[PDB]
């Protein structure tokens, strides 16, 4: 329905495992 979707399953599973460096797409720069 939406490969984004994919993506954004993660950042559920991030929230609770650890954060430290930005955003989820935005690491940098580039």
């Amino acid at each position: 329905m939406k490969t984004i979707l994919r993506f954004v399953a993660g950042y559920d599973i991030a929230s609770h495992k650890k954060k430290t460096g930005g955003y989820p797409w935005e690491r940098g720069k580039a």
